[PDB]
């Protein structure tokens, strides 16, 4: 499901919060003009992933990278941050979200 | 279970020791005032990861995010030495803590 | 199956679409004269991944190498866009596709 | 098993080969003084695993702290050269070591 | 199997072509004078992976570590590009090589 916390940040942003979205594509694409990272949903929605350059940017970049590579390959949801101002739409944060049964 | 190294270091801290934690969600945040690592337990508390500019820091938080990711992704339990003196509880150390049965 | 984003890309692009590719070998090779990464289909086709020394093919060619290499482990679908102009083929993206069951 | 290779290297050196290890902890500590990798068997022996700032120890020790972590991740045997002068012991060398069935 | 790209390539080459080799151990090692990479197959035999510390070799020998390390772990064979002018001998190039059932 989704954290408290990751709601409580999507809120102190512009970017809207997509929960439960099973990722069924990742896209690496270094063509000169068309140059990120792309996610697909299971409904045909599209995020690009942002990179970073400069410290904290780099290795955070890279773990929201692991998150989407992981949700695809091992099919887990997620939940995004992301900024609609932006075709694609560019992802701002992602949880790792495995559903997990909880019976009483 | 928990070494008995690693009760050890915590204890050498004012860093609180938390055992047999299930993490259940782990996010990646590159939004402007809520960038970092956070990852949240089945009963809903929060901490942060630091991150590390310079070695030996650098490496050392890379580690902890694989080991909070794994426990995540495989459903595998961690203890934590977390710091209280934050909001949320930063992560000073991490032990992937994989459940063994001993049948004797 | 392929994202109407990642057939838009490739259709700004002189590279050519290949759906639904099963990768059965990746390697690695530091030989002076056949320095890189190539992969191979169960069809018999190898395409060479291009490397990046620079920000930001540096990450975008280490996610394509994850991409392929998560592929030939897992036995799982990838869809490439390929410039025919080398010898092999020159991968400049790569889409994970997992066949996921539609029963609608 | 233990390659004969391995048993070599550590021949060649004071440290002390320990043969068929289940690792069950791994843990990443940034805490001011007790900063490192450590791992314990299922016996309750503890080893650090020094860093490397400089080529060639900076990937080396990647490498070993990559192997510790699939170990305890997947319950997969170690062998390991270790260095009785310090306490905790200092692992110098670590081999995967997966135990196959020879049924002859 | 191999790809018949990898063995072009070990043809244009001093090294010697090995086919599908199960390796069932990987090792990292930094003693003063044993420091690097081995690698056993199921045979007893052992290659050393060379290192890079400049583009590209530094991203091609990280590639080969990844190839090694997810054949021992996944218990996958490998086919590699051996120069024997060393003992142990020393991997130019390596290929994963996950056995298919070819049906027809
Ligand atoms: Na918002
Ligand atoms: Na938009
Ligand atoms: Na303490
Ligand atoms: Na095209
Ligand atoms: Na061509
Ligand atoms: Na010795
Ligand atoms: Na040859």
């Amino acid at each position: 499901g989704v954290s408290k916390t990751f709601k409580d940040k999507c809120a102190s942003t512009t970017a809207k919060l997509v929960q439960s979205v099973q990722l069924v594509n990742i896209s690496s694409d270094v063509n000169k003009d068309s140059k990120g990272i792309y996610i697909s949903s299971s409904a045909g929605k599209t995020w690009f992933i942002p990179g970073g350059q400069y410290y904290p940017d780099n290795y955070l970049s890279n773990e929201m990278r692991k998150i989407a590579m992981a949700a695809v390959l091992s099919n887990v949801r997620v939940n995004l941050c992301a900024s609609e101002a932006y075709t694609p739409n560019h992802v701002w944060a992602i949880e790792l979200a495995p559903h997990h049964h909880h019976h009483h």
